[PDB]
């Protein structure tokens, strides 16, 4: 019954899955300014999590999201200033119900996919 956690400037790196497993009602976590290498891609498998906040660790460049998941509760996937070379290659197929993508700062420079999203309102890609 936590409903809201956060563990941003630390040294963390690779949050576990059982306390995810565990933590069944967070709608809010925002864990950024750490020493994540690579998105977890499992966080999405929680119950009802919104707002989700990673945006200051280092996630490498091909951050695509694992297709077997659904994560139809999130607003907020704010993956900034990471690393990230591209957009995540599924976001169509787990995060349909996202709001707020914000992927500025990051080392995008391709050319970006149709980006098939359903329900933006706040698109940000700067820098």
């Amino acid at each position: 019954h936590l409903e809201k956690l956060e563990l941003h400037q630390n040294a963390l790196t690779s949050f576990p899955q059982q306390l995810c497993e565990t933590l069944k009602s967070l709608t809010h976590l925002d864990l950024h300014s750490n020493k994540f290498t690579s998105f977890p891609s499992y966080l999405l498998k929680m119950s009802c999590i919104a707002n989700l906040d990673v945006s200051r660790n280092d996630i490498g460049p091909s951050v695509v999201l694992d297709p077997t998941v659904k994560c139809p509760t999130l607003k907020q996937f704010n993956l900034s200033y990471n690393q990230l070379s591209f957009v995540p290659e599924n976001l169509t197929d787990v995060v349909e119900k996202l709001e707020q993508l914000i992927l500025e700062g990051n080392k995008i420079s391709g050319i970006c996919s149709p980006l098939r999203l359903k329900e933006l309102k706040i698109l940000n890609l700067s820098k």
